[PDB]
């Protein structure tokens, strides 16, 4: 079971992309579906749902040429349950969520517009990434593992545990207010998403 | 006061159109310069009324002159009736901004919709991707089929068409309570403003 090792991919919510690595293309599709291509001709299209509980794979007849989108399928296909999918295509389900798990890091759930700052809350819940983008040209970012600050000059700094330099603190005690902010309204919006089931409300901008 | 309620330009963007010129400034404030001559800066909230002279003077720049000390305030209340006619222009200037102006975009599968800032009772018009447009307002619905044929109902089934009304109607449903729900938060939280919001 992929299960004893990695766990299903989230991509629900993510804009399109498609990235060309050595062995193989990957993409988000306009459906939230990930495609996995490998390799100029593609050999093998894995398709995973946007919960990443399901796998479909399909493969050609022959020896697919390269392309925009990737080939439409073909009745040579399969259909794994996250659970069924058979150790072969596990290196290429890690592939795909190692991709996923990138992207969501970059993509913003909340952008929010304060007095002093634009705030992001990225999608890579639970714990997502939080960017704080200070108009006069400061920069903190707040990670579960740790929180960097870069000042108006470039002096880019970590703490994975404080006394800063006290004008750090006026910058450190924003950023965490944005941070209680967007995490409190990520929970009221999410709460009505439950309560409706309509369309999707995020991401969202704020101001 | 008797006649006129006082403005609101609460979250309004920046905008000088030209007649006198009116503006919304970055501050919300709105500017009327009369012609200069005379420039009355109403505060956001409607119930301020700076007014300032040039000590002619003040040729007709791209942005209001900078303030003088030949200046008054006056309340929504105290402003003297010489006054009136010009705050009447601007409310009614803002009141249009409003109309036109998004407090929610909100994406639909079927539909863009747009609750606008001209509360209360806001209009909101629903964008469908296929290029049917309902527009909702305290008076009366305009419905444009895909073809273009208009038809501002204004109290009805036509039929078929009911299948989108309905739908505009969920969409209202829903920007109605997410307007409700950051409304209760911002109400609570005392930090920088939650609106406008776009959503998918």
């Amino acid at each position: 079971t992929l299960r004893s090792i990695t766990s299903p991919l989230v991509a629900h919510r993510l804009k399109p992309i498609r990235q060309k690595t050595k062995k193989a293309v990957v993409s988000i599709l306009d459906s939230e579906e990930v495609c996995v291509e490998l390799v100029e001709y593609v050999k093998e299209v894995l398709q995973i749902s946007s919960d990443g509980n399901t796998i479909t794979i399909y493969y050609p007849n022959g020896g697919f040429p390269l392309a925009d989108r990737p080939p439409s399928p073909t009745d040579n296909i399969s259909r794994y349950s996250f659970d069924n999918l058979p150790e072969k295509y596990w290196r290429k389900y890690q592939y795909a969520s190692r991709f996923v798990q990138l992207v969501r890091e970059k993509e913003p759930k909340i952008e929010y517009f304060d007095r002093y700052a634009k705030c992001i809350l990225m999608e890579n819940s639970p714990g997502a990434d939080f960017e704080v983008w200070f108009y006069d040209g400061v920069k903190i970012h707040k990670t579960e593992d740790f929180i960097q600050v870069i000042e108006k000059t470039g002096k880019s700094y970590t703490l994975k545990s404080n006394s800063l330099k006290e004008e750090i603190k006026m910058y450190m005690d924003h950023a965490n207010e944005g941070h209680r902010i967007c995490l409190a309204l990520e929970s009221i919006i999410s709460e009505e998403e439950r309560k409706t089931r309509s369309a999707p409300f995020f991401p969202i901008i704020i101001g």
